[PDB]
This record gives C-alpha cells, sequence and structure tokens, in this order.
C-alpha cells in the first residue's frame, strides 16, 4: 500500500465514506504576548501565550502541497516574581510556563484531498514522532541599570489523542485536524539572570522557538470521512470577518482620550517651553 | 414514549432521520461591560452588554449531562444622564437598558446525542416557562464624594421563537438552539441613589445578574436531524483562534505610545524629586 | 427557461443536488480605519482598510429579498510620506492603496433558497459586469496650520474568478459567495493638497466611498448544491461571539492604567488652581 493511499469502504448515490492514509510534515511555532506595565519600565503586566498560525509549503512525493498549521497551550501555570515595591525593582506581575499539567494543542490542514470537504470523520488514528522544545532568550530591556535575561527551558513534547478542532483565521476558516502533546520536563531549565530565581523546570513564555523559524515534527494520519461521490464539490475555506465592533469602537475612543491626552501634555510643555 | 426518546424517522445507505425529543434546564447568566471615562472619575463612557458564556454540568435523570449556554441581547435602548459638562458633576454619556421593544437570546448545547453532529433541523420547536430578572446594586466608585448606587430594576423573561445558532469561542464551537424571549416590565424599577431619576422600567446594564451565579429556567425542545446512520462520525468542536490580528497589532501600538508617554511623565516627575 | 430558477439535476431518499441560477445586486461598501498617533496632532501612524458589512433589502421581480455583503481588500499597497522629524511637520507613516497587483474581494449573501443550506457547491460561474470605484475628500483636522485633504482616486472594477467563502460576525455566519475583482487604475489620481504629491494612481484607503451610501454592482450566478430533499431544514446563522477573551482582557489593564494615569495628571493640574 502507498504511504498516500485513498480509498473507498462504501459508495452510495450522492456520499461515499473514503479512508485516508497520509504522512504529513507539522511545522509549528510558539508565538508570545508581553504586555510591559507604564511608569519607569521595570514592571511587565504579563508574558503569555497567543494561539500561532504558520503556513508553509512542503514536497510530497513527486508533489507540492501547501499546509497551514496553528500552535496553542492549555493548562499552563501562572508564575510571577515581585522583588519589591518601589518603581525601581524589576518585577513581572505575571507570566506562563508549561509543565507535566499542560497540553501543546497543533491544528493541521493541508490543500490535500482528506481535508477537501471533511465535516465528518470516524476511525481516527496517528502515529507521532516526539519532539525537544527548547525556550530561548529574552533581554528584559530595563530603563536603566542591569539587563535580566530570561535565558534557557527545555521540554519534550511526546505524542497523545487526535480529534479534530476547526482553525479560525481572519483570511481562511479551516475543518483541522487536532493533534495534542504531553509533555515530559527535560534538563536544560531556565533562569532569569542576574536575579534569585533558577533551576526550576519548564519553558518560559518570552522566547519559545530560541530564534528557530518553526517546530517540525513528522507524522501518519488515518480516518475515514464523508465525501460527495463527485469530485467537484467545495466547502467554503476563505473568510471576510468583521467581529468585535464593540471592541474596534472602544479602542478608537481609547485612542481618541488618549490623543486629547497627549496633546494636552505636549501643549504644556510647549506653554512651559515658550519663554 | 419517553422524556429523552430517540426515534428514527427514517434511515437511507449511510445517512438517516433521527427526531429527538429532550427535557433541558438552561442555567444561563449575562455580564456587564462598564468603561470609565478618563480625568477625575465622575464621568463614564458607557455601560452596555457583552456576550456571556457560562458551562456547567447538570443531573438528568440518572444521566450527567455537561451542558454550555450563551446569553445576549439585542435592541436595547440607550439612555444618558449628564449633570453638567464640569469634571466633578456625575455623568453617564451612555448606558443601555431592557423594555420590550429588545429582545434576549440564549444559545444552548449540550454533550447529549441530540448536538454531535447536528447541522440540518427542522420541525423545531419548544415549551418554555418564564422567568423573572432584577437588577444588581452597582456602587460608582467616585474618586472623591459620596457614592451613587445604581440599585433595582425587574424585568419579566416571556418565551419566543426558537431557531438554531453558533456558540463561537476561543477553545469551542458549538452548532446551539437559539431561544429567543420577549421582555414585560414588572413594579421593581431601577434608579440612582442621590439622583433626580426614578420611577423609570427596565432592567440596567450595570449588574443584571443580582449576584446570582446563575439565571435558571427550564424547558423541552422537539426536533428532527440529519445525523449519519454510523454513531461514530464526529464534527469539529474545539478551536485554535487568531482573529482580529489588526486589532491586536493596533492594541500593541497604543500599549507602545501608551509606555513612552508614561515613561515622558513619569521622568518629568521624578526630575523634581532630586534636591 | 427562466431567470431565477431551481431545477432539480438529481434526487436520492434524503439528499437532492439541485442547480440555481439567480441575478444579483451586489451593494457593497468600503470602510476605513483612520489611526492618529499622539503627540500634538501633525502624525499619523496608519490609515488602512478594514473589511465592511453591509445589509439591506432589495426588490427582486415582485420578490423582496434580504441580502448581506461583505467587502475586504487583499495585496494593498503601503505608501509613507515624512515632512520632517519635527512634531510640526504633517506626516503620514502609512496609508493604503490599490492597484493592478491587488484585489477586491466581496462575499455576497441573500435570504433565498440558494442559501439556506448550501454547504457543497460545483459547477460555479458568475457574469459580473465592471464598475467604478472613487474616493471622496478627507480633511486632516491639523490643530493648527493649513489643512491637507486627501481627494481623488479612481479605479475601474473588472470581474474576476468566483468562489465560495463564510462571513463571520458578531450576529450572524453565512456560508457565501465570494465575487473577487482585479482593478485598472483610471485617469483621475489622488493627491494631498498643499503637499508635495500628486499625478500618483490608486485609490486612498481615506474616503473610498466619496460619501456615497454603496456601490452597486448587477450580476448573475450559478450553481449546482447539495440540499435535503426535504425542504424544511434549516442550518445555524446567529452566532453571539465571545472571541478574544484576553485581547478583551489586555485592553482593561490598558483602560485601567490610562485612567490612574489620567487621574494623576487631573490632580496634578487641580492642585494648581487654590488660591
Amino acid at each position: 500500500a502507498q504511504a498516500n493511499e485513498d480509498i473507498v469502504v462504501s459508495k452510495t448515490s450522492l456520499w461515499k465514506e473514503m479512508q485516508y492514509n497520509r504522512d504529513i510534515t507539522i511545522r509549528f511555532k510558539f508565538a508570545s504576548s508581553i504586555v510591559k506595565s507604564g511608569g519607569l519600565g521595570y514592571k511587565w503586566s504579563e508574558i503569555s501565550f497567543k494561539p500561532a498560525n504558520y503556513q508553509y509549503t512542503y514536497t510530497r512525493d513527486g508533489e507540492e502541497v501547501t499546509a497551514h498549521t496553528t500552535c496553542s497551550v492549555n493548562g499552563m501555570n501562572d508564575f510571577n516574581f515581585n522583588g519589591g515595591s518601589l518603581p525601581t525593582d524589576f518585577v513581572i506581575s505575571r507570566y506562563e510556563v508549561i509543565k507535566e499539567n499542560s497540553y501543546v494543542y497543533v491544528d493541521y490542514w493541508d490543500d490535500s484531498q482528506a481535508f477537501r470537504n471533511m465535516v465528518y470523520v470516524r476511525s481516527l488514528a496517528a502515529n507521532l514522532n516526539s519532539v525537544i522544545c527548547t525556550g530561548g532568550d529574552y533581554s528584559f530591556a530595563l530603563p536603566v541599570g542591569q539587563w535580566p535575561v530570561m535565558t534557557g527551558g527545555a521540554v519534550s513534547l511526546h505524542s497523545a489523542g487526535v480529534t479534530l478542532s476547526t482553525q479560525f483565521t481572519d483570511f481562511v476558516s479551516l475543518n483541522s485536524l487536532r493533534f495534542r502533546f504531553r509533555l515530559t520536563v527535560e534538563e536544560p531549565s531556565f533562569s532569569i539572570t542576574r536575579t534569585r530565581v533558577s533551576r526550576l523546570y519548564g519553558l518560559p513564555a518570552a522566547n519559545p522557538n530560541n530564534g528557530k523559524e518553526y517546530y517540525e515534527v513528522a507524522g501518519r494520519f488515518s480516518l475515514i470521512s464523508l465525501v460527495p461521490s463527485n469530485d467537484d464539490y467545495q466547502t467554503p475555506i476563505t473568510n471576510s470577518v468583521t467581529v468585535r465592533q464593540d471592541l474596534e469602537r472602544q479602542l478608537g475612543e481609547l485612542r481618541e482620550e488618549f490623543n486629547a491626552l497627549s496633546q494636552e501634555i505636549a501643549m504644556s510643555q510647549l506653554i512651559d517651553l515658550a519663554l
């Protein structure tokens, strides 16, 4: 049997149960959200994860296959480090770490025949190989003084159950395959340099990629889906999203008031610099 | 005939028409969005509603059924109250109130068989019982002076038409059932203490829940859906959302601007503290 | 024959293949996002496009049909204009323009039968006529100085391929038809007045509607869709979205910090009015 088979286990007039058994190259990537509190610059608000899309195009056995992957994390632990109540001590209100109790979700999609009209799926199963995700080096750019660097962190992702999901984005909506990963803490630990914290396992949520373009893991998946017998039917993929108009309005009002305040401030500095 | 039946009104080679007639306990909940303008703290920008999720797990007749509800409002009336044009007068540029002209929407979903692959439905109907919803007690936190409190408001929710809908979220996407509700004013009227306004009907948007963990209304729904005869197919439920990336970018630019302005202000405040 | 046909090209127990061929009135609309940087008010951070919803109701040949149209743009170029490094020169960090290399997407939907349970489509085609899109006059509200006005700009929208799409919103979710448009620059150019920029082509992202209520283009489409033979099945349309809760949380922290800073500024300014 080919590595990229496609078989029919039942076929009525309009519908047909098509089996698919195919190899895949999941190339995903974390993405971090860094919110820094105001004042001088010595207090950071959040260092968390954001679901991250990554579209690529790889080579199958004489075919070019475009893909779309989306990495997310669930059940992460919220740590924090506060060394003083004054505006000049380095503090991080809340930063996220990954351990055993957390999980790493990866939605995957391709331009192949398996994902063209997939809305129903049974007999789902996959053979995935394990990889090692290592964190990088994030230099907290303080206004003045020293520059602590959050450096280190290694954690091994192991295959787990598989499910379905939907990758929503501002361009495409994809009925996609959801691969789960569990975590086993590894030897390289992450530590904030020039600080009283070190030798704690996990992965940091500042620079997980470690300056990499992606994390690669190869796999195979096997399912049975409902596809119309005619191989010309198409399910809507693209999107045109206008969600959270109330949020857009809130942001517009905030920008208006912020421009008014900055105007008032620079006017106070202009009158105080017009002698 | 049972209360939670499951019938097969037809069956083809792959698909099947199934009828589902089931009892439900809609435990829903509102959620308010408050926005406080800058300046001193006597001026409020908006007090509105937001679509509010609530997931839970209730006992059926010997089954534990996990449920998921999402409330929302439409056609609400935007009242205002301005005591003057000064920084020190209490003013609320806009706050939302629920009345007869408006409608309340409640999306409902469960982990039962009626919802697993529900994409098509007909003969939809439900017999819901009416309830009462009373407003809360929201104490406007003013910087200095007395503390006005929005207190009162009671409206009875009457059952109306039933339809389908979709509960999108950052975790799950659900093909759900949409109960509609109309409103009738009641005797308890809402009013702001220490203010020249009172004896006006409706339900405030500051605290509708009245501190209740949820509002509860029982119901029953009967319908007929198209499901695959093989009860192993699964429709995609989970999500990994990255919608409004342009909005994320705008928020990042606004954070950068506000951090730079706060750093400027803090430096200008600290230069005067070196004597 | 008919202009609004509905044919049955095949039929089985529960499903069927229907062919719909209908005339339509695509009344779409552009929308701009004008972000103004802080400071004094001479510096503009960005002027971009945003996907624009517009819903209406128009008269077919004795039928009154409700419709919904969502415009978007893709591949738009980013131009910039800096007059100096000072706070007092009129600078536009970025404004978006449309040209040949770019494309305009229009997702279209009606309440007619062709869209009631459309999830699968084949033999999709369309005949569209060309229209003209022209820019208005966006006067930049400079606090002091002259008044630059971005004016002009005209482009011819020529039809292109048709596909499927999904219009998502905070209210409705529509499995819609995606008409694509390619562009050819016209003679009327866009120019900012009292400024050293003119005789450059494209469409300004400032006021693309030209003060109009919509841009109307007639059309006709033909397709072949899979529908339940029982013409009573309904697919979920309405929504209740709670997406980007983390973004809402970041915006709320931003608002709290901004209110605290504004309170500090206002107390600092009020303490100097006690004589």
